[PDB]
């Protein structure tokens, strides 16, 4: 799913497909569905000054890398799915907010682009920058 993206790098090109080109193909996609918020080319093209710039080069993948444990997270399932109004966990050890009604939102930060179903878990778009890093 975000290894695949790696593999192609249509919409990912600057953050995803590094995923699985920076050694996290046999983590990411693994053996699990597995939530990843993966911002838009637009979003990294959006933040101001030179973060687009240091966003650009191939180290940023390397500081997610450390704290990717904050951006991935085992079986985690869109809270529209049970009930509206829950948290959000990360392996490394942080409970966020999940937001959808009156205004979807997770932790201070919309998800643009809910995909919800990734190609081999679960997907959300933020149209900003998330996690640690």
């Amino acid at each position: 799913d975000i290894v695949e993206t790696a593999t192609g790098a249509g919409s990912f090109t600057t953050l995803l497909t590094a995923a699985e080109a920076a050694g996290l193909v046999d983590t990411l996609k693994g053996d699990g569905p597995f939530t990843v918020f993966a911002p838009t080319d637009a979003a990294f093209a959006a933040l101001p000054e030179g973060t687009v710039e240091d966003l650009l080069k191939p180290e940023n993948k390397e500081k997610l890398t450390e704290i990717l444990t904050y951006h991935v997270v085992p079986g985690e399932v869109m809270s529209s799915d049970l009930t509206e109004g829950m948290t959000a966990e990360t392996v490394e050890g942080g409970a966020l907010t999940v937001t959808l009604e009156g205004g979807p939102k997770v932790n201070g930060v919309s998800i643009s682009q809910p995909d919800v179903d990734a190609s081999n878990g679960v997907i959300h778009v933020i149209d900003g920058v998330l996690m640690p890093g």
